[PDB]
């Protein structure tokens, strides 16, 4: 007979409980012995809150198999008052139940377990191992004997998610929707310096200790969508680091429409003629950054696109994480050369764009992500070189003070707004500008589009990850 160990307890950043091992009695029974003691049955079924005749059929109908459950994860209360009735062939196991005290608000990202306390989604699967510790033994006859093996317990593990940031950006991704007749959505908020996922809240949630699939989606590790407008900065730092193009530099969008073969680029704002670098973000001009990639190439912006990690693996190792997809079409076309550029050539998700922005806001140098709390953390790779994301930086820093929704008061904020397409409203950006601390991506399931939807999102998270995290303002 196996001894089940003690798992992990599991913590976020700070040491707040997200998912405690709690002690319980399991009774299983052996049906033969317990055929000699039918009297017995009625008040024993009584106790367990079951049915007379579902009990004793149970019983008759697995009358040869000698083991059989007859209830998982009592109190050790209850499974006290069971066992001192004294029934033949009624015997208890001391096991382990999880409970999850943050309940829905960080429902996604640690999961929960099985049955047999094994990890089946989130955290609790992805670091089973590390969490379960192994079992003991214990050899019987009927008649106890040795324990021939102790159990060893599982190892706490602290997540990199910070529950205070974490509610602030359950509460407010739950309050935009609402807002917005939005259904679905996700937001992650991510350290810049250090990799770690601060936050990672989905909309709609559930209480992992009380169900509906559109529920369990974690939506920030699965819902794959193009990434339009949000990639134009990976476009940009292409065409800087292609050595063509001044952030000066001018580009012609007039009129706000752009023929190509037969498709036609057509911008949203279009009151421009000349707009320079930061005037293509401002204005989020298609036709400006297509004429921009045709100039330096799709093979330069694809290459940009995935060094940051936009369509790629992202390493996590997280349980159903989904990649997207960055085609590497070697040549490229007017048209696909213009459709990636502007982001509808590529499919990502919410946790790759953060990444992405993470280190464009690290001056270039991309830290590896995780979902554990990172007290040694491992040297980045330089994705983009620090004078190209500087000025990307800038750029997106005046974007922001002008989508003018989007500042952060207190602070220089930086960011991009787009749609998304699969509709969804999408931010991404990061703050302060002048030392970044955070990045944050919000996606809103529309059921009015674009910036107008994510960017006070955007401010209000910011506003208040940057004040629970204590960074100073610096504007
Ligand atoms: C980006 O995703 N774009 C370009 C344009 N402006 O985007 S925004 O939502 O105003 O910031 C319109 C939407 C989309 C396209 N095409």
């Amino acid at each position: 007979i196996a001894i089940p160990a003690h798992r992990g307890l599991i913590t976020d950043r700070n040491g707040e409980p997200l998912a405690v091992s709690t002690p319980v009695t399991t009774l299983w029974a052996n049906p033969k012995e317990l055929m000699t003691a039918k009297e017995r049955w009625p008040q024993l079924a009584a106790a367990l809150g079951q049915d007379t005749k579902l009990f004793a059929d149970r019983i008759e109908q697995n009358a040869e198999r000698e083991f059989i459950y007859l209830v998982r994860g009592l109190t050790p209360e209850q499974g006290e008052g069971v066992i001192a009735l004294k029934v033949p062939g009624v015997y208890s196991i001391e096991e382990f139940r999880r409970f999850y005290p943050a309940g829905e608000v960080v429902a996604h990202a640690v999961g929960f377990t099985d049955v047999d306390d094994r990890g089946r989604e989130g955290i609790e699967l992805a670091f089973d191992e590390w969490l379960a510790g192994v079992p003991g033994k214990r050899q019987v006859l009927i008649k106890d004997v040795q324990v021939t093996k102790n159990a060893k317990p599982g190892k706490t593990l602290a997540l990199s998610i910070d529950l205070r940031l974490q509610y602030l950006a359950h509460r407010e991704l739950r309050n935009a929707l609402l807002e917005n007749g939005a259904k679905a959505g996700s937001l992650v908020i991510m350290d810049v310096k250090t990799g770690e996922i601060l936050a990672m809240t989905n909309q709609p949630t559930y209480n992992p200790n009380n169900l509906q699939p559109a529920a369990m989606r974690n939506r920030a590790m699965i819902d794959v969508f193009e990434p339009g407008s949000t990639v134009k900065p990976f476009s940009m730092s292409a065409a800087l680091a292609s050595g063509r193009w001044k952030p000066s530099d001018i580009v012609d969008v007039y009129p706000g429409t752009l023929q190509i073969g037969r498709y036609t680029i057509r911008d949203v704002s279009r009151n421009s003629r000349q707009l320079d670098l930061t005037g293509i973000l401002i204005k989020s001009s298609n036709v400006g950054i297509s004429k921009i990639a045709f100039d330096i190439g799709a093979e330069s912006i694809y290459s940009v696109m995935q060094q940051v990690g936009l369509g790629q693996d992202t390493g996590l190792g997280f349980p159903g994480e989904r990649v997207g997809n960055l085609p590497n079409h070697r040549k490229w076309p007017k048209a696909e050369t213009a459709t990636l550029a502007y982001g509808y050539g590529l499919s990502v998700t919410a946790i790759q764009l953060a990444h992405a922005y993470a280190a464009l806001a690290n001056d270039g140098k991309s830290v590896p992500l995780s979902m554990t709390r990172v007290d040694r953390v491992p040297d980045g790779v330089q994705v983009i070189s620090p004078e190209v994301a500087s000025t990307v930086q800038g750029m997106l820093q005046q974007v922001v003070e002008a989508v003018f929704r989007a500042q952060v008061p207190g602070y220089h904020a930086a960011g991009k707004s787009g749609t998304a397409r699969k509709y969804r409203s999408l931010f991404a950006g990061f703050a302060p500008a002048t030392d970044p601390r955070i990045a944050m991506v919000v996606v809103i399931d529309e059921p009015y589009f674009g910036g107008l939807v994510s960017a006070p999102v955007f401010s209000k998270v910011m506003a208040g990850a940057l004040r629970l995290m204590n960074v100073p303002p610096d504007n």
